C-alpha cells in the first residue's frame, strides 16, 4: 500500500479519544487530585493543560501526520526526517521504548479490571459483614491482595493467582484480536463501539454515586473538595510536578502513541480541530466523569479526611478496594462493581492498543514485517516482559516512573525542541496549521516556542534535583532488576533501529 488511513473523521476522533481516555482518567486522576488537596491540584492542572497539554497534542499530531505522509509512523524515523542527525534516531528510540515499557505494566493492570469484572459479574466477591470501616474494607483488600499475590512475608516477590494469570493471557489475546485487524477495521472499528459504551457506563456510575449519602457526607461534599480553590499551594513544586505528570499521562503525550496514530491521518486532513477535540473529550471524561465517581463516593462514605488518607495509602486502593467496598453496601452493589470494572476494562483496552501500535508501526514501516507478524511479535515481547511486573514487587512502580512519569516529560521536551527549534518554529507552525479546519490561536506560537519548553525544562531540573536522588538512594535493591531489564529493552530497540538503517542502505543500493 502506501499507508493505512483512518476511514472516517468520527472514527479518527473516537480512536484518538480512546487512546487518551483510559485508566488514567478513572484511577490515576482521582488519586493525584485527592492526594494533592483536591481543588489545590486543579489550578496547576488546568494551567498545565493550557500551557503543555494542548500545545504538545497539536505538535504530536503534526509530527505524526508529517511522518505518515512519507511512510513513517514512529519517532526513530520521524525525528530523523525533522533533523537528519544520527543522534535524532537514537533519541527517537524513546518513542518506542516508552510505549513498550508502559504497555508491559499497563496491560497487566488492565487485565485486573477484566478479572475483577468477571468475578463481580458472577458474584464471586468478598462478603463484608454488618458499618466499622475496616471490617468493611479488609475483605476487599484481601481480595485484591490474593488476586495479584501481594507479599505476605519479607521476600519482594508477588504470587499472582492462577485466575489472574489466565485473565492476563485473555487480555493479551483481546488486544491482539483488535490490533491484528489494523487501523480502520481494527482500532477505529473498535473505538466506535467502545467509546459510546464507555461514556454511557461512566454517566450511569456518576448518577448512581451522586445518590450516595451517609452520616459522614454526600457525593456533593466530594465535588466541593475537588472543585474548591486553595491558592496557598500554587507555590508548591510537588503539586505542579504531579499536575503536569497527570496531564502528560492522561493525554497520552510523550508516549509516541499520539504521533503514531496521527501517522495514519491523510496528509491533507485537519489536525488542529481534531487534536483539540480529542484532547477536550479526554478532559471532560477525566474531570467530569472520572472526578465525579471515586472521590465523591469515598468522601460520602468516609468524609474528606479519610478519603484523602485512602488515596495517599496508595496501591490501587481507591479503585480496586475502596470503591467496590462502598458499592457492596448498596442494593445491586456487586453489579455496580461489575459495571465499574467493565468501564475500566474498556477504558484500558482502548488505551493499551494505542501504546502497542508504535512498536507494530515500527516493525511494519522500518523492518517491513507484515501486520500479522508485527502484531504477534509485539504481543510476545509485552507478554514475556510482563512477567517481571507480575512477579517482582515494585517493578510496576519502577517502570511507571522511568517511562510513564519522567520519560514522557523528557520526551515531550525532546520532541518539542526537535520540531519547534531544530526543524524550525515557522516550518513547524506552518505544518501544524496546514489543512486545519481552524487555525491555532496565534498566542500559542509563542507558547510552543518559548513557554512550554521553559516550563518543562524547569520541571525536569526540579525533579532531578529534589526527587530522583531519593528514588536512586532510598529504594529496595530489587529496583535494579527492573532498571537493568528496561535498559536492556532500550539497547535491543536501538539494535532494531540499526538493523532498519542497514536494511534501508541495502535496498537503496538495490534501488540503483
Ligand atoms: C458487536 N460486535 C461487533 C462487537 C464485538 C467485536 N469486537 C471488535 C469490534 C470492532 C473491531 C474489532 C473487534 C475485535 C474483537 C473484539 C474483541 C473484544 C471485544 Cl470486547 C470486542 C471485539
Ligand atoms: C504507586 N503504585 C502502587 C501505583 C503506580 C501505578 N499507577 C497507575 C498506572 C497506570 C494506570 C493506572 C494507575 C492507577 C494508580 C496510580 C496512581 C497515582 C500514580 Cl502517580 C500512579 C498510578
Ligand atoms: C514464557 C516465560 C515463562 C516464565 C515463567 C512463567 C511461570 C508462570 O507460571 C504460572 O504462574 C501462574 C500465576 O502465578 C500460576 O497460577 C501457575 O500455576 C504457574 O504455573
Ligand atoms: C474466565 C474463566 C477463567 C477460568 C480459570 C479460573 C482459575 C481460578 O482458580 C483455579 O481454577 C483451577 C481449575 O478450575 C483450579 O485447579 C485451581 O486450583 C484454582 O485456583
Ligand atoms: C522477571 C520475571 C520472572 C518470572 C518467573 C516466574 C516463575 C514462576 O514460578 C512459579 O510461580 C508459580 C505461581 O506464583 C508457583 O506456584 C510455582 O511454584 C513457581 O515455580
Ligand atoms: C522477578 C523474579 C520473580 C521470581 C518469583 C519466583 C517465585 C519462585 O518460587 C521459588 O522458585 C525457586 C526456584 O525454582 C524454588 O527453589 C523455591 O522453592 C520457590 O518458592
Ligand atoms: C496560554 C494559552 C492561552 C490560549 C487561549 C487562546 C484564546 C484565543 O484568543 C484569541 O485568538 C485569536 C486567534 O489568534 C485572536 O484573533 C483573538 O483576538 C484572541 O482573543
Ligand atoms: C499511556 C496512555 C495510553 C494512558 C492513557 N492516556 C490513560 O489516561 O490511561
Ligand atoms: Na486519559
Ligand atoms: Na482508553
Amino acid at each position: 500500500v502506501k499507508r493505512e488511513h483512518w476511514a472516517t473523521r468520527l472514527g479518527l476522533i473516537l480512536a484518538m479519544a480512546g487512546n487518551a481516555v483510559g485508566l488514567g482518567n478513572f484511577l490515576r486522576f482521582p488519586v493525584q487530585a485527592a492526594e494533592n488537596g483536591g481543588g489545590a491540584f486543579m489550578i496547576p492542572y488546568i494551567i498545565a493543560f493550557l500551557l503543555v497539554g494542548i500545545p504538545l497534542m497539536w505538535i504530536e499530531w503534526a509530527m505524526g501526520r508529517y511522518g505518515g505522509a512519507q511512510g513513517h509512523g514512529t519517532t526513530p524515523a520521524i525525528f530523523y526526517l525533522l533533523w537528519r542527525n544520527r543522534f535524532a534516531k537514537i533519541l527517537g528510540v524513546f518513542g518506542l521504548w516508552i510505549p513498550l515499557v508502559v504497555a508491559i505494566y499497563y496491560v497487566y493492570i488492565e487485565s485486573w479490571t477484566l478479572g475483577f469484572a468477571i468475578k463481580f459479574l458472577v458474584g464471586l466477591v468478598p462478603e463484608p459483614p454488618p458499618t466499622d470501616p475496616d471490617s468493611i474494607l479488609r475483605p476487599f483488600k484481601e481480595f485484591l491482595y490474593s488476586y495479584i499475590g501481594v507479599p505476605k512475608g519479607d521476600e519482594p516477590i508477588l504470587k499472582p493467582s492462577l485466575f489472574a494469570y489466565i485473565v492476563f493471557l485473555i487480555t493479551m489475546f483481546i488486544n491482539v484480536s483488535i490490533l491484528i485487524r489494523g487501523i480502520s477495521k481494527g482500532i477505529e472499528r473498535f473505538a466506535k463501539i467502545a467509546m459510546p459504551t464507555l461514556f454511557i457506563l461512566a454517566v450511569f456510575l456518576v448518577i448512581r454515586v451522586f445518590l450516595l449519602e451517609t452520616p459522614n457526607g454526600t457525593a456533593a461534599d466530594g465535588l466541593n473538595f475537588l472543585w474548591t480553590p486553595d491558592f496557598e499551594k500554587l507555590k508548591d513544586p510537588g503539586v505542579w510536578i504531579a499536575a503536569v505528570g497527570q496531564i502528560f499521562f492522561t493525554l497520552s503525550l510523550g508516549f509516541g502513541a499520539i504521533i503514531t496514530y496521527a501517522s495514519y491521518v491523510r496528509k491533507d486532513q485537519d489536525i488542529v480541530l481534531s487534536g483539540l477535540t480529542a484532547a477536550t473529550l479526554n478532559e471532560k471524561a477525566e474531570v467530569i466523569l472520572g472526578g465525579s465517581i471515586s472521590i465523591p463516593a469515598a468522601v460520602a462514605f468516609f468524609g474528606v479526611a479519610n478519603a484523602v488518607a485512602i488515596a495517599k495509602a496508595g496501591a490501587f486502593n481507591l479503585g480496586f478496594i475502596t470503591l467496590p467496598a462502598i458499592f457492596s453496601q448498596t442494593a445491586g452493589g456487586t453489579f455496580l462493581g461489575f459495571l465499574w470494572f467493565f468501564l475500566l476494562f474498556f477504558a484500558g483496552l482502548t488505551s493499551s492498543i494505542a501504546i502497542m501500535q508504535p512498536m507494530i508501526a515500527f516493525l511494519e514501516d522500518e523492518l517491513k514485517l507484515s501486520r500479522k507478524h508485527a502484531v504477534l511479535w509485539t504481543a510476545a515481547i509485552v507478554f514475556f516482559s510482563a512477567h517481571l511486573v507480575m512477579f517482582l514487587n515494585k517493578s510496576l512502580d519502577e517502570m511507571d516512573f522511568w517511562a510513564g512519569t519522567i520519560g514522557v516529560v523528557f520526551f515531550g521536551l525532546t520532541e518539542l525542541i526537535i520540531f519547534f527549534w531544530i526543524f524550525g518554529a515557522d516550518k513547524a507552525w506552518e505544518e501544524i496549521n496546514r489543512g486545519g479546519i481552524i487555525k491555532v490561536p496565534r498566542i500559542y506560537y509563542y507558547v510552543m516556542r518559548y513557554i512550554t519548553p521553559a516550563f518543562l525544562a524547569v520541571l525536569l531540573v526540579v525533579w532531578a534535583r529534589e526527587y530522583i536522588p531519593k528514588i536512586m538512594e532510598e529504594t529496595h535493591w530489587t529496583v535494579w532488576i527492573t532498571r537493568f531489564y528496561i535498559i536492556g529493552l532500550f539497547l535491543f530497540l536501538t539494535f532494531l533501529v540499526f538493523l532498519a538503517e542497514r536494511r534501508r542502505n541495502h535496498e537503496s543500493a538495490g534501488t540503483l
